[PDB]
């Protein structure tokens, strides 16, 4: 379960890096904005302060969402249970 | 489980096609924009760069969301477990 | 399980009616817009074409979200499994 | 299970307080707006009527989302099952 969290962590970083490069290049976003936008998209927050304006970007975003949402939320879940859960019990133990 | 993924795949395409035709026609979106908007709606990202402006479109969107979200996320889940999960183990096997 | 879907259905309608009255009155939205906005909020789509502008509306929305999201998605889930799932098998049976 | 709901409740308040202070200070939002924005972010509604404009705010939001979404939805879930579920059965009992 310690290995679980480490595999999900790597795959999320790779997914986020892919988005940062694509949106920086094709949509012209500053890299920090491209990373921020990729995160806001794949967690489904979707503020819309940034959104793709090219047809290439729209098509990429469709696939990016379908491929990436399941991995990011897996990671959030494992981060929730296998890392954030115990530490709270640890601060409780009398 | 191989058949699971294929049924969910077909139903998602049909749902997305329905949205593309409706929003292209009633809301006047280019078909690519209508497909992109349908995806962004049913994954709950909801950037809001497009949104329905007619009352017909608003009513359709209410039903579209309730009917379609469960199918799309089912598919994302099965895509997550029955397709994207193994391949990662497959790249790990020593 | 037939009764499950009927209880969730009633509670969702009541939740949506509550939102429609509140946002129509305090935020001044047309009733159709208030219902549409309530749905878009509680499914977490959140286009932002409408959003609360008064402090009362912002506070109500915080509570509305926390109280209402769990019920709406329960209903979507049961609609997914106890109504939309079988009919697809029913169209498949050879 | 009564204790479950009380631990999740405290942690959600702490998470929301952290966001309110940060966005009030660094992004200049009125405290009520900062709390409202923190809630809309961590439930993934994401209207985008407010969104971070500084690079510090964008970076904080990335971490805030990853850390906070799992806790908020845990709480919503337990609020759904261990508090909102029974009371409805209680109003049904013949
Ligand atoms: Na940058
Ligand atoms: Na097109
Ligand atoms: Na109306
Ligand atoms: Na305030
Ligand atoms: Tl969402
Ligand atoms: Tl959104
Ligand atoms: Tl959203
Ligand atoms: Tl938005």
């Amino acid at each position: 379960k310690d290995k679980e969290f480490q595999v999900l962590f790597v795959l999320t970083i790779l997914t986020l890096i892919s988005g940062t490069i694509f949106y920086s290049t094709v949509e012209g976003l500053r890299p920090i904005d491209a990373l921020y936008f990729s995160v806001v998209t794949l967690t489904t927050v979707g503020y819309g302060d940034f959104s793709p304006q090219t047809d290439f970007g729209k098509i990429f975003t469709i696939l990016y969402i379908f491929i990436g949402i399941g991995l990011v939320f897996g990671f959030i879940h494992k981060l929730a249970v296998n890392v954030q859960l115990p530490s709270i019990l640890s601060n409780l133990v009398p």
